């Protein structure tokens, strides 16, 4: 129905699972807890940051027990402990400021051994590019209005991401890619709506954007806490 | 709609045209003059060779005129000139010997100065590569039953299409893709029964198609006749 | 050694070659006249626009005859004729307001008819993409400190070009690249004084590199009037 | 220097270590040790299977306590406990049935969560591409004579191997590649005895080779059992 929700989530999770740590997991702007619904299929000790106080009653309404709320702008927020695993997934693109977040979370939140998980929207997917080859965007990494409207202040790609998170000083361990995305959110959400696409095509994207990274939905980095001092 | 004829046909002259040569144009395998009408609007003197003598028959009901109808097997052909323009569109992948075909058309038919315009289905087109990863298809480079049925013999890629030109003879020039191809025919054929896709996103497959030749509906080399005694 | 006038050069002419039209050439930036002695192989009838007094002036005592050169900045040229062939290699992305150029050349200066061949250095070239991850280079498309010294205002990637291109009108017809680039200019310039390296490896980058456009160390539009 | 041994060993460890489980390692088809040393930097339970008498002996001569050493074929090797981690590197593509290999694996020798790392030359790196091109091999998944006379089968791609991986009942879980490779072994042997390329040089070809997979000196599977 859905292909945020219905397709990219499940994919995300899939990606991540290889590479998750034992202990526990701090998800960063977890909005109205979709993806972390998915998450507690994997850890029972979760800890949730979102400023939205609705977005977080909504979260609290819908999801098990186990997970620790915290109402929190990222620059206020003061956390308990440190962590397995860090999930930033199409959130990084929303800050003014991502390599300070990015600092925070390798300074302050990982744990020793702990991984994040990084995660934003592609400005080289294929469906964008042939976007730009149609002139309804200017370039890749350009921001449209309707994703500025939505909070957007940038477009990574492979490339100025890794910039990011090595500025910030994470090591950046993995590059990957989810999902090779060839059509539009608004032509899935239709074609969804049909039995032209299988369950195991939209695997066969899957599998295939792993060989293409640069050509994905979304792109993954998994870092590494860096030394700071 | 069909995607061969609707969207690949047209196509394949727009990926053409900026290499035509002037002068007179050799289609080999015509069939029903699918592709001819096409060409005639760019050549006003076209010899088309087809051994099905109701496919050439069909043809000439269709065409206009300034066409030469040569029914023959390649083998057995015997041409009263040479070409500037060569055209072998979706026919090397049914030869047995594709070499000795190129052979010939280097050897006896490519005019001095003249092009050969070759054009085979890609083994590496992303839609192909998902149905390999979806286990209908063993291999990129696999033969299928369905296609064995239609007649190939072979499933090219840039690497083993070169390698044939190379060993007739011929001179490759250029190196290309025609139509970045993500979804099979057959989801092709329902989805242009749809408003899901519209003909600015089908140029802009074009377009980017360009860019990832290897990922193309069909790849593309543009020869030039080499010397051999 | 020189990777741009000995490797570059003549594959940007080989990559040209089979797109060239009939008629005349113009060749914009031409600079010393390294590319105009090349592009003499294929056309008698070449005109050059160079905005350097010393350059032109060494271009002119050392090409041969059937030349038309023109001592102006591309602002101020007064061009005779158009042309059925316009060159702009590794000029653009020094050019302040690179789309004004363009729209100069598809409304004025290209024939009907005509070709322009645009080639810029990649962004995404392989090498320069290396250099990003060692953290030498911010991202693809920056300009370092020394390209900006040197007068780059932009490093274009296929999509900014294309956008470039077609915001000055200009219908761009094909999208190449010229050269596999794995390695930097001035580990070619070493290498290359070597036996490590042969010239059918050189050929290979090439015919390899039309197969992956996005990761050359050059990158070119084939365009035509819009 | 060796480009296999130098480069290419670390950089398989450094993309093995984020998928390394907790417990124990089997390494098949450890020939002289190379790599298992290595290995022995993470973990201190290894069990290597290597035929060659002469190559199992050297090994032990150099490595450290804590290895089980089996001397034995794959097919007739009977291994002690199961493995948490499965290494085998540049060897299946010189196995007669690679598919009863990975079933082997995949059925009796993977404990239950345990993961087998599968590292293959591959057929589509830079450098094969570009010998490709200049016709000095046939095809990128050709297998040349002297591939051949070093017990060569077959040259995969990631298409064919994950086909294979796919028949023994394995479950592919990632699919990437190790090290950008734009020359040939021989030629890095020569350059790496120059100062012409750096470590970071090459720590970067590797952080490039996972966002192009397929261009890679080695294609890697992380596979996990069925
Ligand atoms: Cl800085
Ligand atoms: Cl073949
Ligand atoms: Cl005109
Ligand atoms: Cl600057
Ligand atoms: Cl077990
Ligand atoms: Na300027
Ligand atoms: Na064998």
């Amino acid at each position: 129905y859905n292909f945020d929700f219905d397709v990219m989530h499940p994919f995300m999770v899939r990606a991540f699972t290889p590479f998750f740590r034992p202990g526990n997991l701090l998800e960063l702007g977890s909005f109205k807890g979709d993806f972390t619904s998915r998450l507690q299929e994997h850890f029972n000790d979760i800890t949730c940051v979102e400023a939205s106080e609705e977005a977080i009653s909504h979260a609290q309404g819908r999801l098990k027990d186990g997970i620790t709320y915290i109402h929190s702008r990222f620059e206020d927020a003061q956390l308990p402990r440190r962590y397995d695993n860090i999930v930033l997934t199409h959130v990084l693109e929303h800050i003014d400021d991502p390599v300070a977040l990015l600092k925070r979370i390798n300074d302050d939140w990982l744990a020793e051994g702990g991984r994040l998980f990084l995660v934003c929207p592609n400005a080289n997917a294929v469906s964008r590019q042939i976007a730009v080859k149609m002139g309804i965007i200017s370039h890749n990494s350009a921001v449209t209005e309707a994703e500025f409207a939505h909070g957007h202040r940038c477009t990574y790609a492979l490339d100025t991401l890794e910039r990011d998170a090595s500025r910030a000083g994470l090591q950046v361990t993995y590059r990957s890619g989810i999902f090779f995305k060839a059509l539009a959110n608004f032509q899935w959400d239709q074609i969804l709506q049909t039995d032209i696409l299988s369950k195991e095509y939209l695997d066969g994207c899957y599998q295939l954007g792993q060989q293409y990274p640069d050509l994905c939905a979304s792109i993954f980095l998994l870092c590494e806490k860096g030394i700071n001092q």
